[PDB]
């Protein structure tokens, strides 16, 4: 055997019968409408159709080797395939698209391509290889530009071949409005037909209108429908086209929009230069080095035995350096890494401060702290990366003067990133294994005596 | 009897009236402008209009019969409905639109139907059919579309019925940019007169404006003003389109954001291709399977007397295959089935191990789990859907020597589909009626044992 | 005073000023560029523009003598006032506003009455009073609207006269894109000037741009700058016309978003067609009662100690019908007012049931609820409106064998709309004064015992 | 060295070199689509491209000596500066757009500009400073409107010089489509070149289309495709534009959206018009007195120790008339001054009242408060702004006779700003140092015997 939707090579195959459907989708219509087009290059046409109906046939035979989730297991019973494809719609649509309407060509002629029309109802792959796609890629927006634009293009492309087909119905320059006669040396060329036609359909999907003006009812009809269509549905693709670049957007707005709130408050409050210099040398902060995006709110929406091997392999390079955890117990980290809040101080910020409640643990992930003298400047220790502290106050230790206050004032000489593990997480998750705790406190009274 | 609004009748009705309204609000308007219209097909507008006033009459009789409700009750009184008619301003509108102004047909001649357009104000009815169906159809987004582009098309046909008019009272063909004389054989046919109207009246209000420009003062400010109408009310309508399209969306929009960040987050800390391949596999899994959707989100705007109803008629597939709900007290199931809250686990998750804080039960709605071997490949026992587990670390018992711990580790075969119930919820809800418990912790007893 | 701008004076003359400022910024640029229009009807010119200075100095009377909070206290000193408004740029604004340019008349002659342009710098007053009705407006979207209308109609009058300044500065008829020769007859009136003028900046504006092209370089670069005027500033305005819609459809467009949501998930989860239609008529029923919005979320944004006086001055009307409130202690009423939250309940909703966590007190605003029997028919009682129920189970009684239980079932026989006061609630807010739980629970022991 | 990315000397230079590349980004494409752009000025262009390439240099050397954060400290090693510009692909990007192509005017000719196009390379220092601008610029809006504008123009004058150098390609004057004959007198001048070039451009890219139609294939096919640029492309920016002005009216729009919904409820809820202008005059006075918008959702994304200096730096101007901070401890006032929720009261607002709970502490920032008699008319004491009450109910006192009630009820004689200090956190805060509590209780004592 089965192809396991969920694997590489179906999103594969799922490309390689886009080919064909979106081939089908462009030139069935091109030559049905063109018949130059279905003419000239009928040797080719013959060839690149029938290997899109051999891609189809295998597509077909794909989707009686595709397994499905029942249990949540894979079915990888062959007959059981062949019943769960038969059963669906995409069976009745794909036996459609596939039925040899080329047959047709030995009564209606060679110059009838649009008895392949049913080749276009495999569209659903199509889209699913995009739906997939659009998950799966790392250019999302890049790609979802690209498929509105195909969409546009393909509309364009299909509102062309109508105008020729329009043209063509109601005669070859019989009025100013139709595509002119092809027996002008200029205007029955394939390429100027199908460019001109390109041309008129883009000035009325677009709303332009810069085009000949109808002259028969039928033409007044189709270019009113024409031009309604071309708002309506280009207003439709064109603001989905707005949508996206908005949510390009998202992040970067978000956080120009905080920023702005702060700084009109800072100007209404006539905040002092100092200050607002601060505020904006800390925002600038975020953005140059990438935090403005909090990792909780974006991995909340994964799975939390999923987010937290995700947690794992992001903070594995320091909470190997820590004495806690991935030491004692060896296992322990995964019960805090989803709780480790992730906090960034300013440099000069005082993270500990001397007869403060000490109700979190911090664990230094990047950055260089001081356990600093009360004086400001007199730097006692300098903690580096793998360095926890605030956990003395969070213990109960006997002979501690200091009770629940902190022994020391940590400040950031440069921009920390910390993380705040809470008083009540370590006693919640440390109750499991306490032979981590010991050497804990080891670390506790040895700091605490000195 | 009465008719009781929410029925069908009711709705079906609001189609009956909305027929022979938006046969007035379309076509009072082409005939009082098109007079050939008028004049040619004279004795079937003549038919459709008494209908049209039958159905007005009923739909006023039909207002007589619908109840409202005070106290909450369906009003059945028909002296009291007479008086909650009269009373409204819908009574008003109606003896307005149904005032015998037809009468005037031996006055002004059958050439002014614009006599008729009193009957416009039952637009109300219109209107109310369609707020009735957005809510009761099952494609409310096709109707939405379907009523803007009803809205644009009598715009754009009533705009037409202007400016023929407006060439009517110029002279047609008194300047260049008037309708063209009636007197030419091919400007002189109803059907050209009515598709040019509609042309120019395309080309004004969706502001691409190829038509003939104006000559006269008055057809200056008309051009202008329908310019300007054309700009705001085609933005106002085909941007409406874009919200429709955008909500359309705003699921598939929103999963594929949440996507993009997490994809964004992963490839920013260089998530291993391992994890991010995960990852990617879980979102495909949630879509390809219709799980991008939380019941919770979506039924919490239902009332809990029917939102329980609706977890009912859903849940009812599992929780009969349960031990606990619906054999032993057989009502219990109700107390939690709003609070089962329910998780999707990913093949090979670790639900439960051994040595863990035990404070969460689990129904097995789909998939294959395992109670397993701490080695991680033995599978001891095969959890099939109805089963349920970790409720054993629930419950206060008596020689457990693991209390609050988990008795063994639960590993998910495939994708599961589960229904955690928190202990402090089985702990409130189980309180009410212990006969179902008595057998829990029976169960619980005989695995703790062995 | 002093004029107290909060009041109804200040808006009064708010609008008294807005009609100078709005007239001097449509006239005043249409007489510098029609001089026609200057010349034909100066008479009246004059004496508008007199009345409109006179306005204005009345206004800077009026912002001399219009108090303003210090410590949250009007101002009511008048040198006080005269300084504040001294000080600030409003007055910098009205002097210049008010400098007699006119006597420029005397030098350029009556032909240049773009003299009182400074006149224009009053839009602040202006500006203030759409600002402040916008706040005061029962129709706030109705007034947005046109007040956007107000500003495409001012920006396209504003280019009109631009364009045709232009032309005369090129010569009227040098070219092809400048205004045609005055001396036409027909091209040489003020109504054909203005109107026509007015045609091209709609034309240009609106971005349709039908108008003879540009034929200097002055032309080229006006005819540029001003589509992109037209394009930027048109989107800008006839977006914000889209959003000012938007927020129009935003409770309706909530409302069915979420309904859609509910719907999607019942097809999905293939729930039964009754209890489908159970649900969208719950809908139908919030819709067409008018009970989608919920006051908790609207009111929020009040003041605590004016929201009481909402709640109030609304639930008055049942808080009266009630025995606890208003009753016994008579201002009781407002400690709870802001607590209890309003439910509605189907026809056949059972609010309580025997044998269950007596945590709610019900009162019941509309509606007929019934004190059934357990069968499921048999109506004991029948709750009116003004009955409270669910509160026995709340206290603690002597002699109550049922202990935080259900005496009673209670349904409702309709819509229901009640209050439910939580029992936290109940107790933390009666423990002010029990001289209403003295017969709180004389009920409940008449009613325990029968 | 180094130059601290975040100081105001790399901003400085930001300008400085985004002046280059904006000049670059403008005029390479001119001059090399303009041959007389590039002939008749290459004096000048000459000086302005070596001055370009100069500060390009110097833009390299800053790159050299612009430290980055490793460790959250500011690197001020020479070579590691070196080596970490070496190794971003900006070092790439900057010597591609730095070599010398200028050599090949030997071989090409002066007429070929188009070697210095490589020079369009250092975009990304140009976006920098826009990056940078829109961070710390204090009209964020007007920046980003002018960003956008200048993109809108670049596009539109790069869209002018392909359409010329299309129009040069073809032959000047070989068809109605391309740019006339150069050998006309009007249309041979650079002048006339650039804006009628420019004049179709915007015709083109704006959709407007009012320009001659193609004539070739080529022409039909680049029409084509620059109108669909067009349509994609100034969608895209502007309707940007229409998200920067819905940005621009977020804050007013929430309000007015606020004030919308309540009225909506007053209107359908019938409230008095007495109550519907008493909450109107709120809503004027939240707005006219800047006060819609809540510090505490806008600071929230601020640094808890920047946000602290924050509101430090707007409160020390009350909480410096206080007793208890900044007097006592001295340092107290930073315990509490991030839980301070400012609230606002109407005049009359009865802040406490005698017999209620006592669980909020006041500050009074703004505004005249009145200790009054139950009566409601007689004043008894008049609290000006550092005054704080409410504080007496909040603590443990000995001899009080009312517990945990208020001793007098407060109102409020005009709009009062305080703070509200909850009971919990002055609890809280107040545990680390009493030697403030002690005088606390003084006053406390002092007021509850007299
Ligand atoms: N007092 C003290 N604290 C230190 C020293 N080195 C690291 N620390 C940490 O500084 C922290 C300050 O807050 P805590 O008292 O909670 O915990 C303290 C220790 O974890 C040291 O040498 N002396
Ligand atoms: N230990 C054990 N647990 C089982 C077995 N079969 C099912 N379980 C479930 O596995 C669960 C693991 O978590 P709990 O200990 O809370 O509850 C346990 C039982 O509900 C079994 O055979 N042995
Ligand atoms: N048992 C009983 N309850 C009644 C009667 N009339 C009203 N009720 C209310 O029904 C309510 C059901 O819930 P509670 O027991 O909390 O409180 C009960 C009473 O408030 C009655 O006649 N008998
Ligand atoms: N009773 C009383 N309260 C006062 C007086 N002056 C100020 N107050 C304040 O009024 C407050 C009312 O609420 P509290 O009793 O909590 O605290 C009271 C005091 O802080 C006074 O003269 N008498
Ligand atoms: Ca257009």
């Amino acid at each position: 055997v089965v192809i396991d939707p969920s694997g590489n090579t179906y999103y594969n195959w799922l490309f390689c019968i886009t080919l064909p459907v979106m081939y089908n989708w462009t030139m069935v219509i091109a030559r049905a409408c063109f018949d130059e087009l279905q003419s000239d290059y009928l040797e080719y046409w013959l060839i690149l159709d029938y290997v899109s109906d051999i891609v189809y046939l295998i597509d077909m035979f794909v989707r009686t080797r595709t397994g499905y989730l029942e249990q949540g297991l894979l079915v990888k019973e062959e007959l059981k395939l062949i019943n769960k494809y038969k059963s669906n719609l995409q069976f009745k649509l794909d036996v459609l698209s596939l039925i040899p309407t080329d047959l047709l060509y030995f009564k209606l002629g060679w110059n009838y391509p649009e008895i392949r029309l049913n080749r276009l109802l495999r569209f659903s792959r199509m889209f699913e290889f995009f739906q997939r796609t659009e998950t799966r890629t790392n250019y999302p927006n890049i790609f979802r530009i690209s498929n509105l634009v195909m969409y546009i293009v393909i509309i364009i492309h299909w509102n062309a071949c109508v105008f020729y087909s329009i043209s063509k119905a109601i005669g070859f320059g019989n009025d100013t409005w139709v595509y002119p006669d092809i027996n002008d040396p200029e205007f029955g060329r394939l390429a100027r037909k199908y460019v001109y036609s390109l041309y008129w359909s883009t000035l009325t999907l677009t709303t332009i209108g810069q085009t000949p003006p109808p002259v028969r009812d039928s033409e007044y009809v189709f270019v009113v429908v024409d031009f309604l269509i071309g708002v309506l549905i280009f207003a439709t693709i064109v603001g989905n086209i707005g949508s996206m670049i908005s949510n390009m957007n998202a992040a970067r707005a978000e956080f120009q929009a905080r920023i702005d709130a702060i700084k009109q408050y800072m100007h209404f409050r006539n905040v002092s230069k100092d200050m607002e210099k601060r505020v904006i040398k800390w925002f600038d902060y975020l953005w140059t080095n990438k935090k403005t995006v909090d990792e909780k709110e974006v991995l909340k929406y994964l799975p939390d035995k999923l987010r937290a091997e995700i947690a794992i392999n992001v903070h594995l390079d320091t909470l190997k350096k820590v004495r806690i955890f991935a030491d004692c117990e060896a296992g322990l980290l995964v019960e805090l890494v989803l709780k480790l809040q992730p906090q960034v101080y300013s440099p000069g910020d005082y993270i500990c401060k001397k007869g403060d409640i000490g109700r979190e643990m911090y664990i230094i992930k990047e950055g260089k702290l001081a356990v600093v003298a009360d004086d400001g400047v007199t730097q006692f220790v300098v903690l580096s990366d793998g360095s926890y502290f605030g956990e003395i106050s969070i213990l109960n230790i006997k002979g501690s003067k200091a009770g629940n206050r902190r022994t020391a004032n940590i400040k950031s000489i440069g921009y920390s990133d910390l993380f705040c593990l809470s008083k009540d997480d370590l006693m919640e998750a440390l109750t499991e294994y306490p032979d981590a705790k010991t050497m804990l406190e080891e670390k506790g009274k040895q700091i605490l005596m000195k």
